[PDB]
DNA sequence: TCGCGAATTCGCG
DNA sequence: TCGCGAATTCGCG
């Protein structure tokens, strides 16, 4: 890849390296790039944040609180970058899940269900709860031009693309990604407004139907529709790719280090 | 109650009627205090009903559907009213969640607990599925100035006030709730941005931080923090409360008939 | 301690 | 059939 980019990526690869510790590979890449640009990695962020990002832009906002402790963890932390006036923007947010185990039972003769003798399990919704810390940066985020959140998807409820997988007997298992009892894709696509998956949406897209506007906030939904485990190596390279991006949207206010240094 | 409201909320109370079946006396009583307006109950959506009403928005909304027959299905179902034009125009969607049985464990003699030795169980994060639906009916009316969404909560996870549990022994066991081992109350702020709990926020507020303008869809959450059931009486002025300020704002398109007529 | 997160099995029309 | 929903027990710093 550009510059040393591609050094990176290879090192993630030889390590297979966890999405938090990729976060942490792309906070190093982007301080190499930019050495006039201060930037840092957290593993989480106080209610107390949020509820203060929200007073800034409306007094009504952000006035509850039950837990005084209260946070949200992302397993792939948060990377952010000073501007001129010294406050850290968010350049980066991920997060990594998995469901559906089907492809590693039908490796095994493995039979489940209530009776033991079903090939698939019907899809749970514990993905859903995903929207959560996707709503939390939003509201952090609402002042912001930008919506650097990315996603990883992988297992058998999140196929893309149809797949065989031969058990110990011998009998070929064909599964459809397009079936609903395990495809669970279409529980997240709200997050994006609908537009396509394994895409950058980092930029907020601006609407209206009448004279109104209104402002998108658009998750970047990426998933291993193959039913393999996710190369770090194509990971960094995705959140690297929309890390750069925040930082073209944050230009403005990024001038004044990368010239007067 | 104002009319024939305080008459359908005893009514409510007699039978201890659930969220769905609510909506249901909702609309009947909207269609009794609006004899010139059509009202309609649904309990679901497709998701190419929420596709459709994206595109209209923007052809690059709403494109994706992996699963061709994929829905959602609130509890509460979701009531509606025919405009000037023809088009059904949401005036209600309620839903209503449980979560945190330990008022339950606690009159009785059971102790939880990996070892069988707790009073109490470690809140779970179930509740935060809680958002994908909000998501769905917030981008199906993406084109609307109110959102009429309902959440009631009840549970040992939902604590507003200090209570006092009494167990066969004797023994009172005092539970706080600002205590983050039982209450997730935070875990749905994020739907509201903050705005007060227990109040009707079905009209869509505007904000901005720059020369932007941005339209907030805000979640009505309601809460039982005592940990008793919910009062269907109560339920039903709540979500009429809703329903009747979604016609406030569907005002302008609903003349023709309540003229005209 | 206290508080967030993993993501599951299976009922229901 | 196929597809959505209930909300749980307990590990981890």
């Amino acid at each position: 890849s550009q510059g040393v980019i591609g050094i990176f990526g290879d090192y993630a690869k030889a390590h297979d390296l966890a999405v938090g510790e990729v976060s942490k590979l792309v906070k190093k890449a982007l301080s190499n790039e930019y050495p006039q640009l201060s930037f840092r990695y957290r593993d989480s962020i106080k209610k107390t944040e949020i509820n203060e990002a929200l007073k800034k832009i409306d007094p009504d906002l952000g006035g509850t609180l039950f837990v005084s402790n209260s946070s949200i963890k992302p397993d792939g932390g948060i990377v952010e970058v000073k501007d001129d006036y010294g406050e850290w923007r968010v350049v980066l947010v991920a997060e990594a899940k998995h469901q559906g185990k089907d492809i590693i039972n039908i490796r095994n003769g493995l039979l489940v269900g209530k009776r033991g003798d079903q090939d698939l399990m019907a899809a749970g919704n514990a993905i859903e709860r995903s929207h959560k810390n996707i709503s939390e940066i939003a509201n952090f985020m609402l002042s912001e031009s930008h919506f650097p959140y990315v996603l990883f998807l992988e297992g058998s409820n999140f196929l893309t693309e149809n797949i065989s997988i031969t058990r110990p007997d011998g009998r070929v298992v064909n599964l459809e990604y397009n079936s609903g009892i395990l495809n669970r894709l279409d529980r997240l696509t709200a997050a994006n407004y609908g537009m396509p998956i394994n895409s950058n949406l980092c930029i907020n897209k601006f609407v209206n139907h009448k004279d109104k506007s209104i402002m998108l906030q658009a998750a970047s939904i990426y998933t291993q529709g193959d039913g393999r485990e996710w190369d770090s190596k194509i990971m960094f390279e995705i959140m690297f790719d929309i890390s750069t991006t925040s930082l073209r949207v944050l230009g403005r206010d990024l001038f004044e280090q990368l010239t007067s240094k």
